[PDB]
């Protein structure tokens, strides 16, 4: 038996194929970064890909240990080009932020309907996503001060291309 | 400059594309096996579904050594249901041998164009989908002795569960 | 369901027992030098003979690979007896040479066919057949020069007697 | 010069021809349960084929050690096809039979001619005659009791399979 | 006996000689690196150099192995002098396209003549030759950044300075 | 600033061109035992090739060391064809020969015009000419002791192929 409700349940499964679509937006911007040249902020995003497949997978195993089932929906095409390294990564912060409110939504459809375990499994995320939105941001601070000097922009894209 | 024809680019690219498919087909039939309580089969698509990612980010990385540039394009919604475990593995394998026509038909145009960089790339494709047609050939040719045991399914799960 | 035809795994059967001759050959030979009181270029045929048996092994899992299956066919009586040394490693070199041609009419009948999967797995054997000529040949070689002298051949026997 | 009579180097040749082709059944028993889709069964008997390559090489040997000559002789084609698996390990129990009583006219010509040395060499293969007859004594037993159960063949065929 | 024809076997002397000039041209470029005061840049330039002589030896060994013979010919002397060091790099990536041809030119001269060998032996110089011209479309894109900026160029000339 | 002469640089320059066709001199002698059957005098051959661009390139970093710049000259077509393995070496020996009083011609330079620096540098190859020239005299003296007995030939053949 089912021990979410459907509501409870879509929204879970809606979520989970948004963290997949984040996985493959952020391939998206690395296919970007590749093209103009900048092989350590494509691997800072390969990495992030990744990085959005565990959320995928975390929503995934949830949804299973409450008896539901999970499933997937087709992927919309992402956006392929940004208008400069700024333009992409302030792309990433917007996306990052609704991902947070479209957490907050489950959250609270949860919290109505008091289905308390759902409301406590899904506190690891708000905790991540301040970490995910914080880490953009500190990347657009960095890009804001090193204002298109490449002798700058050469090591940010060496720094974030150690990104284990 | 890209040093790959627009038609052979455009062939890879396309390829690349039906490798994240076949992703996510297997991991949509370790959503089905997850619904049917066998963790081991959907473990064994699990680690299917990351080793395809490796195919595609092959294609990916040898585009843009050729000089060219990855289009990430919508990825379809993959069937959700299977009429049981043999069936979700004769699907499987049906993929595979579409897969290796896909991969066929890129070699025959490259070679055409005389292009014997792709054409010497696209040699580990072919040694590897042989060996994945094989894989999913054995696990069949086990399912139809069985002839739905289920001692003999519970064995076949614990296995698969285990692969690396 | 084989996914090779006919025709090629014909091909592919009569050169596994092509290798399983080879095989035959070598041992014979072993047994002539071996009469000779030659321990060395005796010990050199059987270490021939065992490799010419993982030959015939790789082509056996391919078939199985493909869906196909083996059948082993009589194997012809050899020769038991040469003219000397360079007599019989004569006869070694010309089978050795009519393998590679073996080699290629399966690889230009798979070619022919569009069969890439047998045209790659036989890529292994071109640049083997590469090696087993080129050994006979060096040793033809250092036996053209040694001119009959037991005091070489003492050394000539010591040295292939050291193959590990 | 030779001193084992050539009666009992004809029958020690004979016998070295014997361990050949008996090698060469075991191989084709391996193309069988391969064929049938029981890797482990195939396995089985590769690895006995091996071990009959092994019994060959001891006689000729031994021929070699008493001065005289060994000569290979055709091998005839072997059976590839069985009824089932009990039906192909019961060919193999009749065999191993058959070239146990080979071994007994070798040894019993042997002591007729006073021969003690070629008398006292095949003790170690009537010795080990018994250990072959009496591992596929026990398979058999195995496979009666299983009375067809695919449940418990697959077992036995994972067992053989580990044989080193 | 040579069992290359006498056109592929010049073909492939050819091309060795062609190595060993490619070699003797980067240490030329190292000669003008040395004297802008790249030390880095020209330490990079005799490693590529080196690596040319290993080309050229795998092709001395592989006509020698089918029974042909090289012969050495004349080195021409190379251009000592460069505009710049983007203009060093772009004869590089140019010398290495050629060098690309030439080996395709080999390549399809031996697939004419099914010298099936050949044709295996050099996939190994297609491969290398993908990521030859890529290393330096890499280094002539990041030169293109750095846009003659000092502080860029003392980047590149000590990470390329660390070649191994 | 260049704080040799320039008549001095170019006597350097002169040298390391001179070091360079020694190089390919002894590669092509390599071509020569290769061609006929002597791997270990071939081998040993490759290893002084190597060595003699050391050689070349002691040269070119004392020029830079002293403020000048190296020009790379062609490279003369060496011989390719000796009337046996006596004959190559006899022609090293000569070829070593030369060398050291083109050396010598450079430090009575250098000392005529009491550039010191350059002098105490040579001193270097003044001693190993020393040890080029006794090595390739060794193993004349160990020719002519063999006297055509291949027997001997063999075992220098095998104890050249063993230089590091
Ligand atoms: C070098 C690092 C490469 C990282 C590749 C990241 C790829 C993410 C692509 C997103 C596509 C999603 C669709 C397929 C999902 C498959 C999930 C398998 C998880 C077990
Ligand atoms: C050193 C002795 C070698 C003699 C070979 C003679 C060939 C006769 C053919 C007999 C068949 C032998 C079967 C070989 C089985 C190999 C199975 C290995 C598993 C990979
Ligand atoms: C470590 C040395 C630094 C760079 C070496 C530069 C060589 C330039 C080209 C030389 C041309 C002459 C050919 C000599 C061939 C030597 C063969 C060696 C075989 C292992
Ligand atoms: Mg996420
Ligand atoms: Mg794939
Ligand atoms: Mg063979
Ligand atoms: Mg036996
Ligand atoms: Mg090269
Ligand atoms: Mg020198």
């Amino acid at each position: 038996m089912m021990v979410i409700s459907e509501k409870v349940r879509k929204a879970l499964n809606d979520q989970l194929n948004r963290e997949i679509y984040s996985s493959y937006l952020y391939l998206s911007m690395a296919t970007y970064f590749d093209a103009e040249g900048f092989k350590g902020f494509a691997h800072w995003m390969k990495k992030q890909a990744q990085e959005e497949l565990t959320h995928a997978m975390k929503f995934y195993e949830y949804i299973y240990e409450r008896g539901g089932r999970v499933e997937l929906e087709a992927i919309e095409k992402p956006p392929s080009n940004w208008n400069g390294i700024k333009d992409a990564f302030e792309a990433a912060l917007k996306h990052e932020e609704f991902v947070t409110q479209s957490i907050y939504n489950i959250l609270e459809l949860a919290s109505e309907e008091k289905d308390h375990a759902t409301v406590s499994f899904l506190k690891w995320f708000v905790d991540e996503q301040v970490e995910e939105e914080d880490q953009v941001r500190e990347i657009l601070d960095l890009l804001e001060k090193a204002n298109g000097q490449m002798s700058v922009i050469f090591q940010l894209d060496r720094y974030l291309g150690q990104r284990e």
